[PDB]
């Protein structure tokens, strides 16, 4: 009779019940079900609960407690003609909506796999109208991904407790993000600081208005002193000559707004804009989600919907008018992540917190804004000849907001090419070039996306992942490298030289990618990567007189 949905938790499953008829049951597996545990040796081999030498079998278990549920679901099976599989749409979800089937057995024809990136009226609709079939190639690609990092974590750590400390881990892309963090700390820890100078120069307008311009040039050659004697010369010279407007230009500037948000540019938002942390970021994303305020939160794709951009230039129009509205609809280039509608205002939120609704208000910001017309500006650029020395002043004014309407609300004087200005004051001021910045949660991943290293789906993780291992540390929303973050990754670079790669880490990625679009083979992909891995293993092991790992030793004076 009835139909059964399955979703993965209660708050996605209230959502998505309030646009499935009678004919449909909703049910929330209430988590993962199954999973894995927590030249070849048993003992291995069942601790990870993958076997790498007999073509990589697996062992899933139905996780604790799951029990009573998996039978609660073949109940709700054997009294529904067909069954649904609901969970997200990205490749754990396609990997978790096999489990589902497994576990719970039957004609494979009794299946389907709906797909949606927002949990709507409209879209729900969609997805249950045109439903298709479990992609075994996603959750290959998924299956390949959770045992090459199985690998490397339960067989490069034993080595690490032997040759380094006890309870040490290690992490397929972990230590490469690690070490990116180690990097930086050595830049920072090396740097040099570097002292220059600039002048500036207080001056009056015929009609006696104030000028403020910056040196520039002498000589016609830039101007930058590095010392106190070499800045007072100038100055002197300076104090003495005679100021006029040698030149004048007016140009008419714009500015664009930014594309709508993707996991990566949010989080970096999330964190500049409201100082909130990656896994704060996500864990809010998700719940306004599942909730039916958002899009999938794990995306990099910047494109919109014909219907999400026709209902927002409909918002522009009614609440903005005629000259906030672009002739044809902005083109950026799944979904990214917005509004699911626009009319739902932060304050309009029920089950959400305050920073929650914060969130929801920096994603509903930037999307209006995305598709709003370009600021107007009147830029004005001033140069002024004194001697043989060349000073500027820069100026701009407003002249139509556009899009910065929809964020928080928030001069150079008259004068005409040949006119003479007279000198008030001449202010020197010393400086010194500063060292690289630190990474900071967001920043860090904005540097993995950079390089290709994450995945929407992994950024989070990744960053929680190398944390309170003893390598890296947040300290003041920013990371810092330990020590022991070092050793460890000297060690790894250089008996592990492959892993810690940053192309060939970007390029796994790829590789796992050409296995969900049935362009490679996932255990034909696990063998080459676990060839790969074992040379670099087996050399580890030996003694470092024979290029083995080298020990965190320290031999006496003997
Ligand atoms: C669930 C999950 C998905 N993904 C991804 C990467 C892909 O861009 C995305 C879906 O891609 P696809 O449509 O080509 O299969 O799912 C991860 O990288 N890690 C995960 O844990």
């Amino acid at each position: 009779g009835k139909a059964l949905v399955i979703v993965e938790s209660p708050a996605k499953a209230k959502t998505i019940n309030k646009y499935l008829g009678s004919d449909y049951v909703v049910k929330s597996s209430v988590g993962h079900i199954r999973d894995l545990p927590t030249d070849e040796r048993g003992a291995l081999v069942n601790r990870m609960g993958v076997d790498p030498w007999h073509n990589w079998e697996a062992h899933y278990e139905v996780l604790p407690g799951k029990e009573k549920v998996v039978s609660e679901l073949k109940q709700l099976a054997e009294k529904a003609d067909h069954i649904y599989l609901a969970t997200d749409l990205d490749r754990e979800g396609e990997a978790i909506a096999w489990h589902l089937r497994e576990v719970i057995g039957g004609d494979d024809a009794r299946y389907s796999r709906v797909v949606f990136n927002e949990i709507t009226k409209n879209a729900i609709r969609q997805a249950f109208n045109k439903p298709g079939e479990l992609n075994i190639d996603r959750v290959n690609a998924q299956q390949a991904r959770r045992f090459m990092d199985r690998v490397v974590g339960y067989m490069v750590s034993p080595l690490l407790w032997k040759k380094i400390a006890r309870g040490l881990s290690a992490g397929r892309v972990q230590s490469v993000a690690v070490r990116l963090v180690v990097e930086r700390e050595r830049e920072i820890k090396a740097f040099v600081p570097e002292e220059f100078w600039e002048v500036d120069a207080s001056t009056t307008t015929p009609s006696g208005e104030a000028l403020a311009l910056q040196v520039t040039h002498q000589n016609d050659k830039p101007f930058r002193p590095v010392n106190k004697e070499q800045t007072q010369a100038a100055v002197s010279l300076l104090e003495k000559a005679r100021y006029s407007v040698l030149e004048r230009e007016d140009k008419p500037t714009t500015s664009k707004p930014g594309a709508p948000f993707i996991t990566s540019t949010l989080q970096q938002a999330a964190s500049t804009r409201l100082g909130f942390g990656v896994k704060k970021t996500m864990m809010m994303a998700q719940r306004l989600y599942e909730a039916g305020y958002i899009t999938y939160m794990r995306t990099d794709s910047t494109n919109l919907s014909q219907d999400a951009v026709n209902m927002v230039r409909g918002y522009i129009s009614d609440n903005f008018g005629k000259k906030y509205l672009p002739e044809s609809p902005n083109q950026y280039a799944h979904e990214a992540i917005r509004p699911s509608d626009v009319n739902v205002m932060a304050e309009s939120l029920k089950d959400m917190e305050a920073d929650a609704q914060k969130l929801y208000q920096l994603i509903w910001r930037q999307f209006v804004a995305c598709q709003m017309t370009p600021a107007k500006y009147d830029s004005t650029t001033l140069t002024v000849g004194a001697g043989d020395f060349r000073l500027k002043a820069r100026g701009r004014i407003l002249r139509f907001d556009g899009w910065t309407k929809v964020m928080p609300a928030l001069i150079l004087p008259a004068v005409n090419k040949g006119d003479a200005l007279t000198l008030v004051e001449l202010t020197p001021a010393q400086h010194f070039t500063k060292p690289p910045a630190r990474f900071s949660e967001a920043s860090l991943v904005k540097e993995l996306e950079k390089r290709g290293i994450g995945r929407p789906s992994t950024y989070a993780s990744i960053i929680s992942t190398i944390q309170d291992r003893g390598y890296v540390r947040v300290e003041n929303r920013r990371f810092y490298a330990e020590k022991m973050g070092e050793i460890v990754t000297d060690r790894l670079e250089e008996n592990f030289r492959e892993l810690m790669n940053y192309d060939f880490t970007a390029q796994m990625e790829n590789s796992l990618d050409q296995v969900a679009n049935h362009e490679a083979e996932w255990k034909a992909v696990l063998d080459h990567f676990f060839s790969d891995f074992t040379q670099q293993l087996d050399k580890a092991e030996k003694d470092p007189e024979e290029g083995g790992m080298r020990p965190n030793q320290m031999v006496l004076t003997s």
